[PDB]
């Protein structure tokens, strides 16, 4: 299980990825 | 544990960014 | 706890709003 | 719950759809 919240945390990205999308627009 | 939930749930900016996103287009 | 993982899943969203952004493109 | 983490797990979609949304800009 602390492992399935692990690979989870593996969105920070997700974050990272919607900034830049909004510096591409 | 609850604390790794915790930081998952530190989603809602997700969202917030998507929502601006969408305003961009 | 139990609840902190119904709240993560209150990502559907996310989901349909990204589809939606594609439309948009 | 090791189910409610299963069915947060079922993200990479996400990614996959921020990495194709970028592509189409």
């Amino acid at each position: 299980i602390e492992d399935k919240l692990e690979e989870i945390l593996s969105x920070y990205h997700i974050e990272n990825e919607l900034a830049r999308i909004k510096k591409l627009l």
